[PDB]
């Protein structure tokens, strides 16, 4: 079965790429008709974005605790500009709250240099080591561990946690981009390996390259992939969609388009196609190893919809179940 | 008018001080019942602590948001352990989420080694250095300024909010500490001084530093006094609860009662007495210049009805008011 | 400036009229996606329909209370078939409980006779009569009234209300149709008259005989008209929307279509076209005295945020506000 | 295991019996509090009454739906007032739009001059027959049956629900009465029969009857007992507490007390001493064959709390589940 993860755009939203026509104002009310419509539909998750022109993602997550019931939070963490103490802490506390919905997305981005913005300013060698020190007191943090560390980057001493999140051994973590020394921190410590939506091919590969890098720790990885979809009635309507959502500015592959991409942000590439169309690229990914679709689609309340009435009917899609109450 | 405060226990509550006994579990769904509770009985706000015996209260307080209409959060701001940007990119979306009811409480640190915890290895001095370092890029961030700043411990360059907080000129900044380094932080860069209850004298004199510390600077600075409450129909009723609440395990001014500092837990003095009598003792700090009373008590949710059926009914309560939906 | 009302589609939704295809299943959490999107957009209110074919409105509509905060909801009442009496403490009660946002639509509706099947059998004559008795019982009981009445079809002795609603004299009161003795029960006792989206020239119309039979009784009443709304960034695309809204299967004005009449249920006639013209007829009917209009379309949520976000940046639409909390 | 409920008291609320002295005022924000007290608390549901000074139960119970996952109401269902039809409806809806949380309680009615206000006039003979002919035609209406019934009270023709409840083969239905023709209709249609606290032998008499006159029409009933509880750390506080309960304004069996029947207000007795011994007591009740324990107490927020932590530690308490969602 496959988990289904939608998008909440806490940087914008609209039905036209690059414009402020047709575009959406985002709030916390609209932010939660996602949350609640993707709670409603199926989807195991969301995945909540981070980056200075993103309203906070921890902030927005837990904002949707007492409203949803059984989606999953996706937040993103950049490693590098947060203690991860605190950072264990705050996912200690997320995953409480919520009774066991926390998910974390592991993050350190090359471009831009945003960092020096918050007080950051390692090589691009020395943030993605930083961020190996990071998660490795992160992942034994979150295990009870009461841990002294000091390497090149992170220093703690006696760090401890007085109380543990709810999942086990912690929360999932999950691991995105591509990069090379990238795939290493993942294959070392994550649980999951999130890859852009590229051809099968060049996807296939990437799922070898890392399950490789991984067993050679003796480590078991899974992987998602994200993708925009825009799924209609027909390929006819769904292709004039894509168009329209250009408007006011491809096929790398089967039914894979990299308008979206003709943007600064987002993902990239979009599976446009019909139903049964999509519903085939779909699985075609999830014949090669991929477990979890990180979808999105503008705007993100009414496309959620579309994916759901006229995706899910036609996947096997797993389907979430709201947690019992932990005893008192 | 007052505004009057109450407290989320996200370290734990109960009946009985120092022991499991008469203990109460605490959750979201328990600090949802404080919450709920704060905002109906017409408290101004709650203030939600800091420390590693707590659920972290940014993340407590965003979930609190989609169901508390007019009920403000006072939340621990820690100027050492996040860069001052982050931090001003969460009070943002805290504030903007919120719709304009985000407060922030300025938190040095202190001892034991809970500090060497979170990876900052300060000395005394340093740590007040780089809090004031810490919120003058705050405040400075928060009024759509772009930073380049390098002190003796902030290091931000080309820091800048994409998106803008609510309140203007920024969300209120509360502040505490009988320290000689802090009430001089405070009088320059805070918006109002939070001190211990006291007797009235102790305080006057505490409050006529400050007041003085502050003008000096230019400003007019306010002031709030954190006060444990044990209000009932008659004294007697009172003194038997606060001999009942320790009574697992001190009137250093009239209906002043120290009992509840026994333990390193919550504040350190109690008001005990019934209505009028309790009122009265708020009313001489009201005289002071003390506007704001951020009260609490055991349990928390039992507490909260106490103060707002006897007590409220004795003052001159500011009324908060819900604050309506940003025009789209 | 107008009050715009949505619809809960309580008998069930979808793109297409007349068919099981592109249908969407109706349920709690999908009636809430709809009345929070119309809180959030500006709606004055949503009106909740009447029928055996419909989930009961008045539940529908308590059930959207916590989770609203200024909508008003437009519960459909058919005398005839409930006491009086026990109509006015529901009503008393949805006032109360959502702090003075019920409004009340009176129906006594034709075909079918349907009325059997509640254990109703009067003529059209009698219920029309047994209507005007019961909403002159339900006018009085709502003013503290303690009501003895007998007449020909209601009988109460000491009818009296412990708890007042909150709106005063009470809830507002609309009637809907046209029929002739219809608008008299109207003219004589309803605040506002509800009529079906016909031409301008059949509406004027039917302003003047109702707003005559009104001043007979030398009283004001009020005007509201019930379209069905398909708008689009153009009139090109509104009128392709509105043929697929029919294809599994009339512009009788200019923008005026009765293709969603051409099926047994809901607004007969719907305004389609781009912003700009949708505007312009739906003024020309302000002009002639309407000051609220009931919006819909399919599916529901989306239609919300369509005419939300194309229409009301075009009309001069009256945003409702948070009503503030009695006081205790 | 045993079944616990509490009670919304829509009729008000406070620490005092016969005064406005120490009162609560009851709104829509406090019965939540309550409402939401009990959902995690691990009441299995919660009694909401029926009477002119009661906020409408059904308003009220479909108020608390989007706020409680667990908890079931217990709503009253009126024979004379209503249709058995509309009542169909409205249990179907209450069932459905709670995923299967509505259960109800059929209150036949009494004295004085109440019912005289809904405009029904009828001795107490035609009114319980007018209860079982009610019954009789809502219990088969929420079985997909079509009706056509016409007795001594109820006139139905071609009576029929479009929409189904979700409970099979409908929501239970609950009684009471002492009256012999009470008992019938109980043993006869059904599902658990509610009886007021008494002492032990007295109610074995009442179950030892029921529990024949039921299997005589080939059918097991159920047994439930409503209690007011007054539990406390000791016996000597919990007397103590009773005795101030009274104070502004009868102990017929070991702590078993009848004080709080000096007034026409809930229930006429409460249990009223420690947690071992108010446990045992309610473990006799257990024993005699009763399944289902209804509690109460003043007030009824701070009491819920004080019955979940100290008496059902000591009992074997049936945790209540979250009903997953149907499927889309």
């Amino acid at each position: 079965s496959l988990n289904m993860f939608w998008f909440l755009p806490t940087h914008g939203d609209g039905h036209y790429l690059g414009t402020e026509e047709g575009s959406r104002p985002v709030d916390h009310g609209y932010l939660q008709q996602i949350a609640q419509a993707a709670d409603r539909l199926g989807y195991t998750g969301v995945l909540i974005p981070t980056g200075r022109s993103c309203e906070d993602a921890w902030l927005v997550a837990a904002s949707m605790i007492p409203v949803t019931q059984r989606l999953k939070f996706l937040v993103a963490l950049r490693p590098s500009v947060t203690s991860p103490t605190v950072a264990a802490r705050q996912a200690a506390t997320l995953d409480r709250l919520s009774n066991g919905r926390a998910l974390f997305n592991l993050v350190t981005g090359s471009d831009p240099q945003e960092l020096a913005g918050d007080g950051v300013f390692l090589d691009h060698s020395e943030r993605y080591e930083a961020s190996a020190e990071f998660t490795q007191v992160w992942r034994r943090l979150l295990q009870r561990e009461t841990v002294d560390f000091n390497g090149k980057h992170i220093h703690v001493r006696g760090a401890k946690l007085l109380f543990p999140a709810i999942q086990q051994p912690y929360p999932p973590l999950y691991f995105g981009g591509s990069s090379d020394v990238a795939q290493e921190l993942a294959a070392e410590q994550v649980d999951l390996y999130l890859t852009w939506g590229e051809p099968p091919e060049l996807v296939k590969e990437k799922i070898e390259q890392v399950r490789a890098k991984a067993a050679a720790h003796g480590r078991k990885i899974r992987f998602g992939i994200r993708l925009h979809v825009i799924v209609r009635e027909t390929n006819d309507e769904a292709w004039q969609a894509a168009e329209r959502l250009i408007s006011h500015l491809l096929e790398i592959s089967p039914n894979l388009w990299a308008g979206v991409g003709l943007v600064r942000g987002g993902a990239g590439t979009a599976l446009v196609g019909d139903g049964p169309t999509v519903a085939a690229r779909i699985n075609e990914y999830a014949a090669l190893g991929i477990d979890s679709f990180v979808l999105s689609g503008y705007p993100h309340l009414e496309e959620a919809y579309r994916v759901g009435e006229l995706l899910f009917p036609l996947l096997d899609v797993a389907i979430p179940e709201i947690p019992q109450p932990q005893p008192l």
